[PDB]
């Protein structure tokens, strides 16, 4: 029985999403930027996509843009929006449970001499407000916060951060990695009043390869990638079309089907959690204020990477520090943590056969 | 939202405790049996502490010992009074509801010959009086009652119980676990009539690691740890001064305030159990006799471990033979968890527990 429980590093296409995309690499092929009957075509489908993702984010075709993922998504953002604000701003802030694309960019604005400051979280993994507050000054033009965390799951209050932003300070703006939420909790930017968003289709049922972004009309942004002129001379290079049709219909269907998902996912959850703590385990993640579908346990004597290999040999996929680091996780359970990623497709003979299995791994143990 | 709801296993020390302690830690850490200074210091303060306790109980400073813990007083109380009336007395009687402490040192005595005698309690939980007067004979020495359950909280006649012992035999010896009583419910020896009393500090915002001890002026008694002669030479042993400075100062803290506390804690359990009933909860703990802190409840199809196991990946947590012999069938017993508060407890608390049980509930 293959038990895939690592969606949160990435998830299997669905079956709709493929079958569009066959479509535009075997028959409408064409170049978006050709003014030929196919390249006209082939445009048409691209904007389509645009639309239909610009229609489930509640925002403007016009603000949307494709990129290869969200990392390159979160280069773009972070890199040239403090290289339009040289010379004029230097204080950049943010979290120390941001995923290493947002992270690594930082260490590169700092090598740069920009002034990155990191706002602390809670035991839970939720960023602290007050300390927030005070931390962000007149030379702070950019906050990046994420929506969710991947390694634990815990949801970040997106809403308060802003406005505690706006009111220290009217000009700076905001980035939230979004990348965990579609398909697990809702997020609409329509009110949410942030500045740039970035996904990662992949994480949602839609094919590697593509990145979807969100650039509010006005705001600052330059080209990470120059070249023919793509995506409104923002981001050159021939456009994914098979990708972000993919994309889109990947979107729209994880959120239509939400509601059902997250009530689904939830429970499952529930059942691993007592299941694995009476065998014994730590339950990390904060259920409280978390994606229904993550769930990070320990089992102190035992090395998360031993876990992990065991549970693999039986046909189980699961994943196993500086996210836990930072919430004062001890040594011991960081050591041994692991992390369940559910998706819609998972099942209760799924969560019966894992609880049944690693109930003899840790037995022979 | 950490929501700590198990206060009867034990309880956070008060800021102002810990902050006595600490003294004792870093500058007045003499040990009490030096005849130097520091020797002196500690010992003036230990003394004070001793003081203080037996103020707040009621009764004399010479009676009151300092131990590891509420087990320990338990069992150095049952063994040595029992050690004394070896080949004399042989019956001791107490009850099906005691903590294991009491139940497993009366175990181990049966073992070693003497006669235990268990009187039954009522399906609320309260031990039942006619059945003791019966019990009690001329061989029974001494009769160990508890004060108040830890389990259910349903609190137990303890001046009955002493009156109709002395009555039925005015030698037999009383022993009350008292740990359940300080800062929930007002408990003094002074007209109390018995023999001995144990308590444990860390039930009451004290340190862990301390324990009290109640002795009445003339009983028997003999040491249960031999050696240097401290606490009066019945338990020897370097004194835990940090913690007996610490344990007293929580004692006398938890009774100044009892009315406002347990005021409090009545409210929010009121809240508790009103909710609770509106999501289909049993209610075991008998609300007209009972701390006004604890509440044992139970759902009809869902295990109390796998309750507690939610609960607590929320940030709430709670606890999941006292049922037995209270008569409450498996079905509920298996489903049973315990709710305890504590002074520092909230509404916003309760809100937030009742908020989440019921999304729990939907899940299950
Ligand atoms: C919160 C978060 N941000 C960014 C990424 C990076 O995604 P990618 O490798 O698709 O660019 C991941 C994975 C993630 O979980
Ligand atoms: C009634 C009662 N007696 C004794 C104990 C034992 O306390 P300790 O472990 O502190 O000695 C407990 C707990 C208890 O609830």
């Amino acid at each position: 029985m293959r038990v895939y429980f690592d969606n949160n590093a990435t998830t299997r296409v669905d079956d709709r999403v493929l079958e569009e995309m066959i479509v535009f690499y075997r028959e409408k092929y064409g170049n978006p930027n050709s003014a030929h009957g196919m390249g006209i075509e082939a445009n048409l489908h691209m904007e389509k996509a645009r639309e239909k993702v610009a229609k489930v984010l509640g925002v403007s075709p016009s603000e949307i843009f494709f990129t290869s993922c969200a990392t390159e998504s979160i280069n773009w953002i972070l890199k040239t929006v403090a290289e339009t604000f040289e010379k004029r701003k230097r204080t950049i802030i943010t979290t120390p449970i941001e995923h290493k694309a947002v992270l690594e960019t930082m260490k590169y604005l700092s090598m740069k001499g920009f002034k990155v400051k990191y706002v602390p979280v809670d035991s839970r993994g939720v960023v602290k407000l007050e300390e927030l507050e005070k931390l962000v000054d007149e030379d702070t033009f950019l906050v990046s916060i994420m929506a969710a965390n991947n390694e634990v799951g815990t949801i970040q209050p997106v809403e308060d951060v802003t406005r505690i932003v706006k009111k220290k300070n009217k000009e700076t703006l905001v980035h939230v990695d979004a990348v965990q939420t579609i398909g697990k909790i809702p997020f609409s930017l329509e009110k949410l009043e942030v500045d740039y968003a970035s996904f990662s289709a992949h994480k949602f049922h839609g094919p590697k390869g593509v990145g979807i972004t969100y650039i509010r009309k006005g705001v600052p942004i330059r080209p990470l990638i120059h070249g023919g002129g793509q995506e409104r001379g923002l981001r050159s290079g021939t456009q994914n079309v098979p990708g972000i049709v993919g994309a889109a219909r990947a979107m729209e269907i994880a959120v239509e089907e939400l509601s059902e998902a997250a009530k689904h996912m939830e429970k499952l959850r529930s059942k691993l959690v007592s299941g694995l703590m009476n065998l014994g385990a730590h339950i990390i993640t904060p259920l409280e204020i978390s994606l229904p579908n993550t769930l990070s346990v320990s089992f102190p004597n035992i090395r998360g990477s031993t876990l992990q290999n065991l549970l693999s040999g039986y046909g189980i996929y699961v994943s196993t520090r500086h996210v836990l680091d930072a919430m004062g996780v001890d040594r011991r359970i960081a050591q041994g943590a692991i992390r369940i990623s559910l998706c819609k497709y998972n099942t209760e003979e799924e969560v019966d056969y894992f609880l049944k299995k690693i109930e003899e791994i840790l037995s022979f143990l």
